[PDB]
């Protein structure tokens, strides 16, 4: 069983290669979880130059495992029962009078290591709105990821609103919608309607000279009694 693999502190890699309106970049993240205390801390680099489009941005694309279940919602925990084989999740995410990203991650234990793996593609982005234009405040609301089963498809979906902060004291809203699924054949739990309730604090290394995003997330399953 899955959750057996989460019970200490496990490292995580992260791969992402993306194009935002033909620009190319990747991002390299390294850190570790402890979903125990639904607590994760990464640091990503851009490891192409400089980030094309702003870091808050990526957040939800840049491992879900590493939520926090309750013991009494322990059944609802489809993330760490996909593993060690893992699953493959794909978004949407609609930025509201702006362009698009869709994503595939591949998230899966290699070893003893949980890695991410993404491609991300971003398109019909305007060149001077707030993602091309670097709008955006380097900060994370708070935010609740809503996850129903998908059981025709053995897996997950949520819907969530993130409102990214502009700089001007408006809100850029991008819609995600997601979908979840096993990679292995082995059964998978299939939850009922919950959130996850996340928290993220991004913040700079002092020492570090490349485009980056120091993280600290605490990601919490609620919604359930
Ligand atoms: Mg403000």
């Amino acid at each position: 069983k899955g959750e057996e693999l989460f019970t200490g502190v496990v490292p995580i890699l992260v791969e992402l290669d993306g194009d935002v309106n033909g620009h190319k970049f990747s991002v390299s993240g390294e850190g570790e979880g402890d979903a125990t205390y639904g607590k994760l801390t990464l640091k990503f680099i851009c490891t192409t130059g400089k980030l094309p489009v702003p870091w808050p941005t990526l957040v939800t694309t840049l491992v879900q495992c590493f939520s926090r279940y309750p013991d009494h919602m322990k059944q609802h925990d489809f993330f760490k029962s996909a593993m060690p084989e893992g699953y493959v999740q794909e978004r949407t995410i609609s930025f509201k009078d702006d362009g698009n990203y869709k994503t595939r991650a591949e998230v899966k234990f290699e070893g003893d290591t949980l890695v991410n793996r993404i491609e991300l593609k971003g398109i019909d982005f305007k060149e001077d709105g707030n993602i091309l234009g670097h709008k955006l405040e380097y900060n994370y609301n708070s935010h609740n990821v809503y996850i129903t089963a998908d059981k025709q498809k053995n897996g997950i979906k949520a819907n969530f609103k993130i409102r990214h902060n502009i700089e001007d004291g408006s809100v850029q809203l991008a819609d995600h919608y997601e979908q979840n699924t096993p990679i292995g054949d082995g059964p998978v739990l299939l939850p009922d309607n919950h959130y996850l309730s996340t928290q993220s604090a991004l913040s700079k290394d002092p020492n570090e000279k490349r485009d980056h995003m120091v993280l600290l997330e605490f990601v919490t399953a609620a919604g359930i009694t």
